[PDB]
């Protein structure tokens, strides 16, 4: 006797799943040996499949792939407020996994209600190459069964059979539920009456029995409530488990089952013979590019009349001319396409000359040709060129990318990979057959338009955004569960402290060394088995960022697909599990830097007429590296960091080389190669290779561009490739397996190193060490063709902050415009730099930020209720009539039918009107300044010519001044932020008390004791309140009242608040303020000075170092009052503040 499942979920099922894929699939293996088999029918999905498939197979496992299908009453596309029910569906050859793939893929596109919905009409389509299953208790067939209408089940089962066939089963399964006894004796007498066959199953969600709470807390992490609620999620019972041959005729026994519906789970899963496409198969679906031309030609002809623009003066129109005589601009390169290479190989043998390109270039070009990948390089050249031309700013590439000329030729890469050191050999191993990725950067603003065009190009059909699902984390495992177990928040916490942090992301539960915490409490105990039970779970399905997919066969046809929130065609299979079915994928990253560089542009172009051509700047600019050196990067691409930006400061790099191997060597491990890298770069170290003499003719070239380190993966290529003559591609191959540390696959390589080392130079003792030295510098040695691409960009930021710093910094608040917080910031950076930066104003103002003359000026966008055609309508009837003369020549040109009186309140409210007076006159003004206005015309439009049609708008009316609070409180009302000001300047009081700024609180505080408490005073701005000071934004757990508050910090916890007037209530003190120059002979100048007045006010003084600021509270002395009158009376600033003590 033996069994084998049929109706088994995984932890793809995501919802409900809790069956980890691997130690099921041994599960099912420890078993049964003999022939094990197991079917993954995931609920509505098909994200396990391949990674499923391949488990299995090099497990020993024969797997089966399936669909707990949900199908609609009706039609997949009702929205009934029927219900949906289930059907268990197993795909038996291969058209039938086609069919698979493209249900849930429709079940996803084409009927989504609450879960993705199939219908019986586009499963009646699909049926070819499945075997169905009646299905679990909350499928038709039995449900209609349990609902007394038996009338309508054996009708919908006659259905089912105009279907599939006698491909249909009847499925039973048991668990100790009465409407399981029900349903399935009636079941019974179906298989019997149509002459159907029986298949057991029991729908397993989880793996072995032990897995219940684990599994029925999944639950609530999935319904979000506690153990004890109720009505939380739950099941009906513990037994939905893999459970044995035994367990199963225990729930299905003898002489009232008898072995049909045993011997047929076998001999079903026999009969389903499916293979993906993987591994020993895999073919390339390099999708076909439309052009009497070769793709590879084309390719070539297009690098030809590349290379000619983008090396003027050393590829010329007269020199291709030579090389055809050895043998318009454009007909030259279509004609050297068609050189073959039995006749290229007839030159060569009869600093990077006019040839050396050439020969590099024609190289390129043999071993793109040779592998298969002329097609790829066009398909992928096509779109970035496209999105040059349409406005979508394209980086200079990423990652090996950048070292391949033909890349760079043909406008895919933007660097050029000749003038540095970068790689071909890197990009394209020529001695092993790889699919090289090609990733792209974009302008983050226009990305997606991109993508457009390669859908709307290859076909709707053929294009997506790969699939991402997140993995449950160790650390928040733990969290997640112990929500559920009714603990409290704190322990909690001082439980995900213990697990380590060993790369990035949190060690396993697997591992993990004070375990000692579990022996304490039974509670606990579960707590932490059940979240390593839970470890190696899913969350939710996102699109990833980069992911797409162009396919060369339909999409449906391979690899199924869902539609995310906002409309993208996703893939259901992974990164990875795409790349193994051997499809085209490319990444179509944003860059936010990108985003800037256009923006900055546009300023750039609007400020002083000037075109900013970054593909054509100078890479030697003084006053780009002069600021670099300074260590002015704050809004410098990449090099922004903390630490970071104190490097460079040292460094002070003087070419871009620099700021490639900056980039490059500021990361744990390589770091400590910095300090050496600037003894030697300030020339203060002799750079030397004494160590290896005799290699030194072959390691200075390499190794000196970089004061002496093996920085750059390139550079150990290299070295090899000279040293032990390995060809540049085997030289790869080394870096790699050094990469992999094969133990003993290793000394391998040394002894064709050395053999080689000696037949060139090196006599061993040095070739050892030597080699010792690569495998030394390889683990951590870095990729140039990156980072000299990205370097580039830094470059291209560094270079327009430099030449063209208030733009930058509008273009900066321009790019952000979104964000109160970072807008607020942006403006404080550039405020205490020089730049004022001004309210709207509806003379002077363009749409957007402007720079006018040498400031920041707003735009009218940026008014919080003025409507974007009423921004844009202003503007144009003020560009045919001029410049705007007083308020009523504004409401008379634009009628309330344009901008309506709440636009207008606010226009006022942000400043646009300042141009005309006192803004609170305006506001009241405005209403019977309309009431004028619409009367202006109904005389205008009763003839009457422009004397008898105008008695030209009376004064603006009076009122008394809008007091600050009140007229700061408009600004931010109108602009989302405050311009000119903040309320908390006007009373000072609340400054003085508080122990920090906002800015400051991170770093007064984090060097203190553990997990402090500290006291901050700004504004409020919420109903989770948040804290507002002239130099930041806090969440601490109402509008525009000052407070001071007393909170713990670590985001900050509130413990203790006070109102201004309780602090203008609670009894003073005296603060002088003292400067840095101050004598010995001063501290007993001031000290006399307040010993002859004493009293009881305590004394605290603000002393102002020379990098940062400190409050000393006297002392003993406490003087009475009175001192302050005397005191203002010498070089002292003084204040009668609040006494900081009482809080
Ligand atoms: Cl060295
Ligand atoms: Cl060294
Ligand atoms: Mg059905
Ligand atoms: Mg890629
Ligand atoms: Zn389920
Ligand atoms: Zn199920």
């Amino acid at each position: 006797l033996k069994f084998a499942h049929l109706h088994q979920h995984t932890q793809f099922s995501l919802l409900d799943g809790a069956a980890k894929l691997q130690d099921l699939l041994k599960w099912v293996k420890e078993t049964t040996p003999e022939d094990p088999a197991l079917a993954m029918t995931d609920h509505g999905n098909l994200f396990g499949a391949v990674e499923f498939y391949k488990k299995a197979t090099a497990m020993g496992v024969k797997p089966i792939i399936g669909y707990e299908a949900y199908v609609a009453a009706e039609s997949r596309f009702d929205r009934k407020r029927g219900g949906y029910f289930h059907l268990t569906l197993l795909a038996k050859d291969f058209t039938g996994y086609q069919n698979l793939v493209r249900l849930a893929s429709r079940a996803y596109l084409e009927g989504f209600y609450e879960k993705p919905r199939i219908d019986r009409e586009i499963l009646r389509e699909h049926a070819q190459g499945l075997i169905a299953l009646s299905g679990c208790l909350g499928a038709e067939i039995p449900q209609f069964i349990l609902q007394d209408r038996l009338d309508l089940a054996e009708a919908r089962l006659n259905e089912d059979l105009s279907i599939f066939g006698d491909r249909f089963f009847i499925e039973i399964q048991n668990h100790g539920l009465p409407e399981q006894k029900k349903v399935n004796q009636v079941l019974k007498e179906f298989a019997r009456k149509y002459g159907l066959g029986m298949v057991a199953t029991n729908d397993g969600h989880y793996v072995r029995k032990e897995d219940a709470r684990a599994h029925e807390v999944l639950l609530a992490i999935q319904s979000k409530t506690t153990l004890d609620d109720p009505e939380r999620w739950r099941f009906p019972c513990d037994e939905f488990y893999v459970k044995t041959p035994e367990e199963m005729r225990a729930m299905l026994p003898e002489a009232e089952w008898g072995d049909e519906p045993f011997d047929n789970t076998v001999e079903i899963a026999r009969m389903c013979d499916v293979d993906l496409p993987i591994g020993d198969k895999m073919v390339y679906r390099i999708p076909r590019f439309p052009l009497g031309r070769t793709e590879a030609q084309y390719l070539r002809e297009l690098t030809f009349l590349g290379l000619l623009r983008r090396y003027p003066d050393r590829i010329t129109e007269a020199f291709y001319r030579e090389v055809l005589r050895l043998l318009d601009e454009r007909a030259l390169a279509e004609a050297l396409a068609r050189v073959e290479e039995k006749a290229w190989e007839e030159l060569r043998k009869r600093e990077w000359t006019a040839e050396a390109i050439l020969h590099r270039a024609l190289y390129e070009l043999s071993v793109i040709e040779r592998m298969g990948f002329p097609g790829y390089f066009l398909i992928v050249q096509d779109y970035i060129n496209w999105a040059r031309g349409h406005g979508v700013s394209v980086g200079p590439g990423r990652g090996s990318a950048a070292g391949s000329l033909v890349a760079y030729a043909v406008g895919i890469t933007n660097i050029d990979p000749l003038r540095f050191g970068l790689l071909f050999e890197r990009f394209l191993n020529p001695e092993r057959v790889s699919m090289p990725d090609i990733d792209t950067d974009f302008s983050d603003r226009e990305r997606d338009r991109v993508i457009q065009y390669v859908r709307e190009r290859y076909g709707e059909d053929k294009v997506a955004q790969i699939g991402t699902f997140g993995s449950l984390a160790s650390k928040a495992a733990l969290k997640d569960v112990a929500r559920v177990y009714g603990i409290p928040h704190k322990k909690a916490e001082e439980l995900a402290k213990l697990i380590p942090v060993q790369f990035g992301k949190p060690k396993p539960l697997q591992e993990a060394e004070l375990r000692a915490e579990m022996e304490k409490d039974e509670r606990i105990r579960q707590v932490i088995e059940v979240a390593m039970r839970l470890e190696g779970l899913n969350r939710h399905a996102s699109v990833h960022a980069a992911g797409v997919v162009i396919a060369a066969e339909p999409l449906t046809d391979l690899v199924p697909l869902m539609r995310d929130q906002e409309g993208r065609p996703v893939t259901q299979y992974d990164m990875g599990a795409v790349e193994a079915l051997g499809l085209l994928k490319m990444d179509f990253l944003g860059l936010r830097t990108l985003t800037f560089l256009d923006e900055a542009r546009r300023i750039v172009k609007e400020s002083k007429g000037v075109e900013l051509d970054y593909d054509r700047l100078p890479l030697d600019d003084p006053k780009t590296f002069e600021l670099l050196s300074r260590g002015e990067t704050k809004g410098v691409f990449q090099l922004e960091s903390g630490g970071m930006t104190a490097t460079v400061r040292g460094l002070k790099p003087r070419r871009l080389e620099d700021i490639i191997a900056l980039v490059s060597l500021y990361r744990p491990g390589p770091m400590e190669h910095i300090p050496t890298y600037i003894r030697r770069h300030h020339g203060q170290e002799p750079v030397s290779y004494a160590e290896f003499p005799h290699a030194e003719k072959y390691l200075r070239p390499i190794l000196d561009e970089t004061y002496g380190i093996p920085v750059y993966q390139e550079q150990i290529m290299q070295i090899a490739s000279q040293v032990a003559g390995y060809s540049l591609g085997e030289a790869d191959l080394l870096r790699r397996a050094m990469g992999k540390k094969r133990v003993e696959e290793m000394q391998k390589h040394r002894e064709r190193f050395v053999r080689g080392a000696k037949e060139r130079g090196v006599p061993e003792e040095e070739a050892n060490r030597l080699f010792d030295m690569l495998e030394a510098f390889a683990n951590y040695g870095f990729n140039k063709s990156h980072a000299a691409a990205y370097s580039l960009l830094s470059y291209q930021t560094a270079y327009v902050k430099a030449h063209y710093p208030v733009e930058f910094m509008a273009a900066l608040l321009s790019v952000e415009r979104h964000d109160s917080d970072k807008v607020a910031e942006y403006i404080r950076d550039a405020r205490a730099l020089g730049i004022p930066v001004l309210p709207p104003d509806v003379n002077r103002s363009g749409f957007d930020f402007k720079v006018v003359g040498e400031e920041i000026l707003f735009g009218l966008s940026a008014v919080k209720n003025v409507g974007e055609m009423a921004a844009r309508a202003i503007l144009e009837e003020r560009e045919r009539g001029g410049p705007f003369k007083s308020l009523g020549d504004f409401l008379k040109r634009l009628p309330e039918q344009v901008v309506n009186k709440r636009a207008l309140e606010s226009l006022v409210k942000a400043g646009a009107l300042d141009a005309f007076g006192d803004r609170a006159r305006l506001l009241a003004s405005l209403e019977p300044l309309l009431r004028w206005a619409a009367e202006t015309r109904e005389r205008g439009r009763s003839g009457l010519v422009g004397l008898f049609a105008e008695v030209e708008e009376p004064p603006l009316v009076e009122a008394s001044p809008l007091d600050e609070i009140t007229m700061l409180r408009y600004e931010k009302e109108a602009l989302g932020i405050y311009v000119s000001g903040h309320p908390v300047l006007r009373y000072p009081g609340l400054r003085e008390v508080a122990s920090c700024t906002i800015e400051e609180l991170s770093e007064f505080v984090r060097e203190l004791p553990g997990k402090p408490k500290v006291l901050l005073s700004g504004m409020v701005e919420e109903v989770r309140f948040t804290l507002s000071d002239e130099t930041g934004a806090l969440e601490v757990v109402k509008e525009d009242i000052p407070l001071l508050v007393l909170a713990e910090v670590e985001r900050v916890l509130a413990q203790a608040v006070w109102t201004l007037e309780e602090v203008l209530e609670a009894p003073k003190a005296l603060e002088v303020e003292v400067d840095h120059a101050l004598l010995d002979e001063k501290g007993a100048r001031l000290k006399s000075l307040l010993d002859e007045h004493p009293g009881s006010l305590p004394v605290y003084l603000r002393v102002l170092g020379p990098f940062g600021e400190a409050l000393f509270a006297l002392r003993e002395v406490r003087v009475g009052e009175e001192a302050l009158g005397l005191l203002e009376a010498e070089g002292y600033r003084a204040y009668l503040v609040p006494d900081r003590e009482v809080f």
